[PDB]
């Protein structure tokens, strides 16, 4: 990543094994569940957009996600490049394409020279941008049950309930909802709550 | 984080993967034990608004309290804009909005110009305050046993009871109701006693 | 923790994840054995008050022993007022109070300018000295087995039995009940040996 | 590796334990699955050709792969010296051979001579250059599954079929050889969509 | 530890809880076994008095050999005011006591004095040796087994029977016991040998 | 180790908990395998003769190695003697002796001082050089299998059987022997190719 040294200036720095060793790990276990994408953002902190592709590709399986990532990266680059559209003097900054952004016709002195310029060109932020987005498509496809088949069983506890209620909303991305799909008994104590209830109160009538 | 360097100066620091991990794993180890919101507060130390947000939507599952939390944190940001009613100037620090200090409406070079001001707006201890303050409210809600369901059992050592019993009381959020709560033997020495004996001596008494 | 910097300058570090959670694994582990205690030291070296109370509410379960260190604490605190009676002037440190140096009506800010001051008041070692005066009164209390119990078996070699005998010792906070518990064949053997012998003596005899 | 300090300036750092231990685990675990160079790159940077060569050694198995690898470096090697045809001076800088850039014939005091000249001669990264040629003949080599043999099953899941089928694809190093291997349920969707789908298009109608 | 900063000055570094956590670790896993001494060694470098004695009380159980410890500790203790016999001025380092040494009457700032002057007096290094003596005789009393009784099997390897026979000899603390206590074939090679036999040459030949 | 700080002087290091126990793990896990060499070169990066022998000791058991390991430091340490024939003046650097390299004579502060002089004189990297003499000598004795018996098997994949063939042959330290220990069919499809085929046509033929 680009980071500021003790001293007050942004340098280079090599992207750290843990950083790599725990993007993988939460890939492996999680998978593309909602809480992923903002663990892939702070393990992202600062990163260059070479830094950004070393963490894509270090994740083994899920390629047919990581196929949908360029999909949408390219479709971001394209969109870019209509919006910025461009001899090039000696030692001196060029303009980034979508592609340079995306980190593959661009070196990393480029990307260090567009990320520490004044002003800056944060190329590292607006490609993590583009994958963000490209990540929350994965997201909303890979949710296997929609909201409407999240109702809460007889027995079920009203807590459980919630929590795959709202499981489930996060990765689809809501009140009245929770309450129609509440089991009969819940349900009729929370009519009796009337409107505007919170959801601290909410649970604590049907615990 | 917000910390400051080797030489004197506040400076931005990427949150470390190390405290990442950390508050992911209290999370699914103890759930929304009353130990954990100390824990929160401390790996949060000097965290920006964003830094805070980062580590709550890393927590997966619990989705009932993060939306509990979100709830409190809107009504502490409604307080706020209630205590704190606002062209902004080029280049120039503008007050901050409930969804401000909250991360949502404010960039994160906002949030360090705040925090790192003379005087500083510390609004990563302002949004902290409003998280710890939703957390309590959800560890007393999960809190499964009442106090007045902790009694010592015939053969249960008056150490495990004591336990249980502080435990209990943690999470619900003293001496007397210890007492009555004891079991027969127990609390028949607990009165030839008398008043004021401390914690020490009632343990002592009833080993 | 106050660290010195790599300048010569005395100034506030964040508690490290690595020192929060060695501190919780231990006590998970341990719970109230007697090297429970200067792990709990060294650990906390160089902790303000804040940190130290961070430490102790990481801390799920045992709260029996924490409420005994609450009680220790107040005695202490109470008997720092009796030893040090207190406008305050602006921008001005001010004498702490018991309660100030249990870190419960004090600030971070007020116990850095405490530690840090010329010449400083060290609160944070106060405080220490405070909790672990009252966590050595836990390791004597939770100790199971008292010294006169601790007797060599027939046929337990004398190193496992001499393991036992001082460690059961150091929990209650010697040479001659050493002697006294022995089996009747090594007990023999150590009256043989005459008075003043050292423990490597005596076990080389026995062996 | 090489890295720039603090202040400013290109010094060597030894490779850390945490980087040596990296490598050694996910060729242990991955053997010479696709994402493996990628991760080799990132646990390389700024690496000498000495520390390229210790990374490549504390490998061990895969011997065969191994032998490969040299076989691919001295083919580049030999080509750098057919590209650049050689009394050196006292204290004075010498042009690399193919060997040198490999680390063979050339000191760690030369490497890093060269790689913090100015202009620097990136002996480093030209090696890595190499490495990850052969590396990646030998992804190709090691893939099991040709693409021709990775067809959607009858009841299994398009999302599963695809994540086998850019795997096996990433490793031989495309949209309509993906429809043609679809199962027939999941292949009549998707000749109904019409050309120019996107994956994600794809994905969803056979959901 | 007493170490030196990036600037060239010594100052005084918290004991790490990686330090600590290896130290327990290595006794708990290898008791006293002879490469727990280097170990020890190497983890207590630039430790001070305080630091010493904060590893010796981590460790729980094995509290015989902590005693014996204490005995040889107090032996060199003596030896040392024998040798250094002793109103101290107003701010003005102080002789150390066998005991200052040792950690026990002396504070940290004195101990940080002592190491720490020009030219220093190194307490640390000092008391280290004496743990270290006391230590090694920890090692030659647990040796279970005495060298005259490691003699090669009929068909245990060459190779296993000198490993256990220098395992045994480093904690009792050569070549002809090695030949006389190998098996009658074995014995009967290496007579043939001849005087002069390296190790390699002799496990070379009863191969 | 010897390492340069942030601002460009060589100081002394403390050996760091996850070097030592990287070191002892590599040693538990894998013996004497090839590959451990490299590995205790990276970790001993920088080291001082006192680093390298601190590693050595930590290793328990295989004895018998350290004790071959000895006997080629002390046959290296009697020919640097007979290469380097010797008052000391106050103060004043003295020429090194063969004990002197291998840290049996020669204290820390005389080992940093030949290895921080100008010019430097490195009796690090010649202890270093003397211990992987030995280590290597070690690895071809305990090297089981010889190359003559490692023949591919007639079901056995040529991959595999070349993985075999180069993990013994790196240990005892190749194409037409190879061949030769093929199996039927393989052997003849590798006369069919040639002279002067590459290891990856090779393997690519017999696949
Ligand atoms: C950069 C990055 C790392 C970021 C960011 C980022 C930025 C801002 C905010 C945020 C903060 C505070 C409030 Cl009060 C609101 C708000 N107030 S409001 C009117 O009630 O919605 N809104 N926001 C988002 C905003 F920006 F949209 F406004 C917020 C969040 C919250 C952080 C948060 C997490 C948490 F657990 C509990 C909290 F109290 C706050 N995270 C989300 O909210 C995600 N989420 N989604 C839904 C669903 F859709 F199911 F309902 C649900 C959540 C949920 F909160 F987890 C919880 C179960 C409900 N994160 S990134 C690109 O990688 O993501
Ligand atoms: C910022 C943050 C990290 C903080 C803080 C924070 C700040 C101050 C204090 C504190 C310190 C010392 C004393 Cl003497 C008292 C006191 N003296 S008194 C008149 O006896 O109560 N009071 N306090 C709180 C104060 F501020 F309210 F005054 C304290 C604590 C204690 C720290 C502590 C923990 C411990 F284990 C043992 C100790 F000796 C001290 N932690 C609590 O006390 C929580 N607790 N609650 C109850 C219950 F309710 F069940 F009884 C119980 C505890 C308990 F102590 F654990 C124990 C079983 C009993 N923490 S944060 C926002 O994340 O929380
Ligand atoms: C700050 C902090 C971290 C500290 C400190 C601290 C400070 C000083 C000393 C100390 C050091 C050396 C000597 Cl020679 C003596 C001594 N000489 S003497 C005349 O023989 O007793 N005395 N001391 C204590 C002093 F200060 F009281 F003098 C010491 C210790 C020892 C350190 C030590 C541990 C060890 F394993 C082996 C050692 F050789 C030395 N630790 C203890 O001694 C605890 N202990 N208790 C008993 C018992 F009671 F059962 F007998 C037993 C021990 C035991 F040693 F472990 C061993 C089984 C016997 N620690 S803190 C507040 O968290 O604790
Ligand atoms: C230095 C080093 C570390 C590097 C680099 C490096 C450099 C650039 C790029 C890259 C970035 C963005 C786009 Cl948009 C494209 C593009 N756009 S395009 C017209 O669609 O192809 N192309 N590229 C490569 C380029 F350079 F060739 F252009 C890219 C990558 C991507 C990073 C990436 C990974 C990911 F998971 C998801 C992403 F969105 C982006 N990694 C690959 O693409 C590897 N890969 N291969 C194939 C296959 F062949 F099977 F189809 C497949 C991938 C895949 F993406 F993983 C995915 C399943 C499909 N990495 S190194 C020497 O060690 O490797
Ligand atoms: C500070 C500290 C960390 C230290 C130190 C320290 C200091 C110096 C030396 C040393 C170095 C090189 C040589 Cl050539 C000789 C030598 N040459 S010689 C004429 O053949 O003996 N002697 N020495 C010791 C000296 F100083 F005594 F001279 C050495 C050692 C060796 C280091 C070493 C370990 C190793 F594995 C293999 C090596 F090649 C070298 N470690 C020991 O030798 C311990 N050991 N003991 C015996 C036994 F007794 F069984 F035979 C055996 C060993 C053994 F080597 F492991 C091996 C099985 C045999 N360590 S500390 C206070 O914590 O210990
Ligand atoms: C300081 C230290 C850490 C070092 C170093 C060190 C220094 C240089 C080199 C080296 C680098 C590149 C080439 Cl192209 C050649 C070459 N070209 S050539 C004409 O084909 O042989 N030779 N060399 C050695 C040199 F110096 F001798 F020239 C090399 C190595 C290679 C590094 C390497 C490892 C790897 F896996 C794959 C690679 F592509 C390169 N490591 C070895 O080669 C060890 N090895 N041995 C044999 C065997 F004998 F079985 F065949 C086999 C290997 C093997 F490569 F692993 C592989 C299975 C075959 N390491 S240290 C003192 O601790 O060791
Ligand atoms: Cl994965
Ligand atoms: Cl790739
Ligand atoms: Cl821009
Ligand atoms: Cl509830
Ligand atoms: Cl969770
Ligand atoms: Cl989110
Ligand atoms: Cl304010
Ligand atoms: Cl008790
Ligand atoms: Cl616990
Ligand atoms: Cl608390
Ligand atoms: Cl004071
Ligand atoms: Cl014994
Ligand atoms: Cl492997
Ligand atoms: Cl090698
Ligand atoms: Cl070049
Ligand atoms: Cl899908
Ligand atoms: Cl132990
Ligand atoms: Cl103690
Ligand atoms: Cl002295
Ligand atoms: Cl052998
Ligand atoms: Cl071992
Ligand atoms: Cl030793
Ligand atoms: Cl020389
Ligand atoms: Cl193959």
């Amino acid at each position: 990543p680009i980071v500021q040294n003790l001293q007050g200036q942004m340098v280079h720095q090599c992207i750290s094994p843990r950083t790599l060793n725990a993007w993988v790990k939460v890939v492996e276990e999680k998978a593309f569940s909602p809480e992923v994408i903002p663990m892939f953002s702070a393990l992202s902190c600062g990163a260059t957009p070479q830094d950004l592709n070393t963490m894509l590709n270090t994740v083994g399986g899920h390629q047919a996600a990581m196929h949908m990532l360029k999909e949408t990266i390219n479709e971001e680059a394209a969109e870019w490049d209509r919006l910025h559209p461009v001899p090039i003097a000696p030692g001196q900054m060029r303009e980034p394409r979508g592609s340079d952004i995306a980190g593959t016709t661009s070196t990393l002195q480029e990307q260090i020279g567009w990320m520490t310029h004044n002003p800056p060109i944060p190329v590292g932020e607006i490609y993590k941008r583009w994958i963000i987005l490209g990540l929350n498509k994965i997201v909303r496809m890979y949710s296997p049950t929609s909201i409407l088949d999240i109702r809460q069983g007889p027995k079920e506890p009203f807590r459980d309930y919630v929590d795959r209620f709202y499981k489930t909303l996060r990765a689809e991305q809501t009140e009245t909802l929770l309450v129609q799909n509440a089991n009969p008994d819940c349900k009729t104590i929370l009519k009796a709550l009337g409107p505007g209830a919170t959801l601290e109160e909410m649970m604590t009538a049907c615990q």
